[PDB]
């Protein structure tokens, strides 16, 4: 009774085609079809992400990266083109804000093959933010647009996109944040080798450039961190460019002075962000995590995206200034909780997405 | 110092409008110019003749792009413009009008975060399945300067949510390129000694659409029409010979032996024949315009146009081909007419106001 296509460049984007899947594949009637843009990966830890997150096998990869927006954007519409003309899907689902999102986009709605845009809506308003002319043109392009938030809606009405083509949904990472958090929970052994219990500990996650790349701040956070665990162990699973940036700056023994890890598999590390006492991080995605599992979070900038969680006191930044401050920052943020209310839906986007497209 | 402006074009109307925005940037000192063609370069006559009468400069580029799918054609003038783009290092990108060259000029640009201006922008059908609107919204959309046609045009930008800084309302340069061409006609056209004709001593005629030249009801109803008109006043009819075959097939043929059928013309001898008609009968859009800049009475052969507003101001009147009779009388009833005097595209001078918009910033 349909057929419905998604078209997939990047791993975040894989993780929301998957979660939409879960309930599409429930239902009868439906054929999909997974388009992904870029290359197979038959290294060890790729298989092992594609298998632990369930992420169905593509139907197809094209093979396409490595160039300029350019050549990556107009190879990608050309054969996702070709794609759709052979599979004539009755939807081309596209997802997040790269150029395989627009390529994907482009190359449906010149077939008059209908669009939907999961998460869409979003809007920095830097027209030279790295995702912001992408966010702006696929939504443009779209049949269906998929607001995670009600600014997000906003946002699509104040471009003059009509009301009956925007649906707020949530965010379908959300959705998957639940599934491999019970999945997580049956089988990560990360707490069990560490020696450590569920709310026990604070998880910390630093790699932007404007911390890792400065010898003070850099100074500042490790030094923080050491006098955190002195209270609480800290988790650190150090990204290999923090950790060679520590060791040129003559920092690496403050690593010494927590539990420094390399960097874990995806199920480990929703095994420790949802089990920790607090998350400190740079890392935007990091920060909704937090908030999908109702765990606080400081984030080590001067400013965020997500300025929805600070307001909902979920989230607290912390400028890297001062280690002491800041380890008291983190020492008393610990203790509070933020409102206990749904910013990004209920966890059950995916069958509201589902719902608009087998109609 | 200087600023370099780089054109991308990729249809024929778009040479003409970036060859009238080139004519005063060329004059106006600080500005270095480039022009990128998408498709082929062309030896056959009738392309020479469109070059060297309406003033139209070789590309510095031809992509050598065209003839496959939206997806093959776009994709592969975006790769191949932002490859140019990076060679150049333009300052300002022009698109203009509203094709898959367009498009890709913009977003070729934009990514490298090369300013982007979109000549005849804000354009909405309002029917995101007709050709252009999904082109139209996302140049608009990928811009940073919109040079918009209509105040209506205007208003459709603010409405998606534009801010009116990016919004200059400048008119149309085909407009201004009509006057040029109007001009070099009057100085240099002899088709109207050629044919013994005087000004406002006929109609023009011209029928270029399916819709019409394939249908064997609607072509008869538009060639018995006007063979009756003839008996009242001279109609010139240029007829491609494939239309002139169709109509023979049709079995139409004595209809075209009654009026003054000709060969294809050259353009400038088109709009000569145009600017001095006593009443343009047509199916094409760019005609219809036309007519209108040249302030002769239109009557359009099909159920729809585009350009609703030369109906509101009654220079032009449709006249869907299903009667000979009335579409005979309405030619001879509207040849004595005239529309509101009013300016709908701007004073023709829309060039000038484009190059000072673009050389302040
Ligand atoms: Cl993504
Ligand atoms: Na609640």
């Amino acid at each position: 009774w349909v057929k419905i296509l998604s078209v997939v460049g990047a791993r975040p984007q894989f993780i929301k085609a998957a979660a939409v899947s879960r309930v599409l594949r429930a239902s009868p009637g439906v054929r999909e079809v997974l388009v992904h843009t870029g290359q197979h990966y038959d290294d060890n830890m790729s298989q092992v992400f594609f298998e632990e997150l369930e992420i169905p096998d593509p139907d197809y990869h094209l093979g396409i990266g490595g160039g300029t927006h350019g050549q990556n954007t107009g190879r990608m519409l050309e054969a996702i083109e070709g794609v759709l003309l052979k599979e004539k899907p009755d939807w081309v689902l596209v997802y997040g804000n790269t150029d395989s999102t627009l390529a994907g986009a482009l190359a449906a709605v010149k077939l008059h093959i209908p669009v939907a845009h999961v998460e869409a809506g979003l809007r920095s308003f830097n027209r030279r933010m790295p995702e912001e002319i992408n966010r702006i043109l696929t939504d443009h392009a779209s049949d269906l647009l998929f607001a995670p938030t009600e600014t997000a809606v906003q946002n699509l009405l104040r471009e003059g996109i009509p009301e009956n083509r925007i649906h707020l949904v949530g965010d379908v990472m959300y959705d998957a944040a639940l599934h491999y958090g019970a999945k997580a929970e049956r089988k990560s052994r990360i707490l069990e080798r560490l020696g450590l219990q569920a709310k026990g500990y604070v998880l910390a996650t630093i790699h932007r450039a404007e911390n890792t790349d400065d010898q003070e701040r850099l100074r500042v956070i490790l030094e923080a961190l050491a006098e955190v665990h002195q209270e609480v162990p800290v988790v650190f699973p150090v990204h290999p460019r923090t950790r060679k940036r520590a060791e040129a700056f003559g920092l690496g023994s403050y690593l010494e002075k927590v539990v420094a890890l390399e960097p874990v598999g995806y199920l480990d590390m929703v095994m420790l962000e949802k089990n920790a006492r607090l998350i400190v991080t740079d890392s935007g995605g990091v920060q909704k995590e937090a908030y999908f599992y109702r765990v606080p979070c400081v984030t080590v900038r001067e400013e965020t995206e997500w300025v929805e969680l600070l307001k909902a006191e979920w989230n607290y930044l912390a400028a890297p200034q001062n280690a002491k401050d800041l380890a008291l920052t983190i020492l008393h943020r610990m203790r509070t909780k933020g409102v206990e209310i749904d910013l990004y839906g209920d966890g059950r986007a995916s069958q509201k997405i589902s719902d608009f497209l087998r109609k």
